[PDB]
């Protein structure tokens, strides 16, 4: 493929612990959803949420520090994985803890 | 009131869908095709794209175009008849860069 | 005159107190430099512009130490000075700033 | 670390210049001409294999995507030197 850029950047709250697991191969997985706050209000302001995965030390990271409610930022690539009987996910490379 | 922000550049997967809200207002959608380098070799990102963006894509793009989006991540989740859990996630593009 | 995309995103702590000017036609404008850690250097200093609403609230939230966090467009304003030379200015246009301390 | 992306989709104005480092080590420096919504020039550099890519496939004009972080670097003139550049990651472009 030529001329393929795949960039999303994101900061929100977990709407509740990370599940951290291990993949056949022994690399760690931990995955949450991120409540990220619309620009504009209706009517009450609204939130996205987002579902994001980390591999490998990013997500042993997350996994000891990032809780229900805590703040984090991400930066990484849209997924899909799709199938037949569509998901969309962050594949998050970099996770910053924005609380202590 | 928190971060979100989406770059992408693709191709369409198909033609672009067009319509207009009864009060004018234009929305397009399509879907980009953005490929990575066993694992997955794409993945298929929904766009929106509303008032010029959108008469822009409609007037300009199709199957196979290249285009570039840069927006921020939303969902529109909800609970079909069965009781299920519906995941929705689109890119709402604020500006569409093409060719020509 | 088509196919053009600019977009940044930042995370950073201020290293002074922003500083705030009015534009001869009244539209608040302020000015502030985030230290954006990286991963010898250990970070980057990126100076910032914001415009009227997102001006007024950096004035009066942000100071010299807060951690903000700014989505934008690079700019340059690159010029020639007294001797001749051209400088060359590269700064953010921020169209939002987050305020992770509110 | 905190949060440092920058992505642009412009126009070279010159040519890409190759430089290698002591080491052996390709660097590939670009400005890119990216209009206003007038337009900003702004500058990039790239290392190894994507410094290669750039230099025998980019030309003045050509069309490029950058993917990368805001940084600052220095480098002696051929006085110090201080330069504000995009540190592309990775740097997209038509197929020949």
């Amino acid at each position: 493929g030529s001329h393929m850029l795949n960039r999303v950047v994101l900061v929100g709250r977990l709407t509740k612990d990370p599940e951290l697991r291990y993949t056949p191969n022994g690399a760690a997985v931990a995955t949450f959803t991120l409540a990220v706050n619309r620009t504009f209000t209706n009517q009450e302001r609204e939130a996205d949420f987002i579902n994001c995965v980390t591999w490998r030390r990013q997500a042993e990271n997350v996994a000891n520090f990032l809780k229900k409610g805590s703040l984090a930022g991400v930066d990484g690539r849209l997924q899909t994985r799709n199938y037949e009987n569509f998901v969309t996910e962050v594949q998050a490379e970099s996770v910053q803890f924005l609380e202590p």
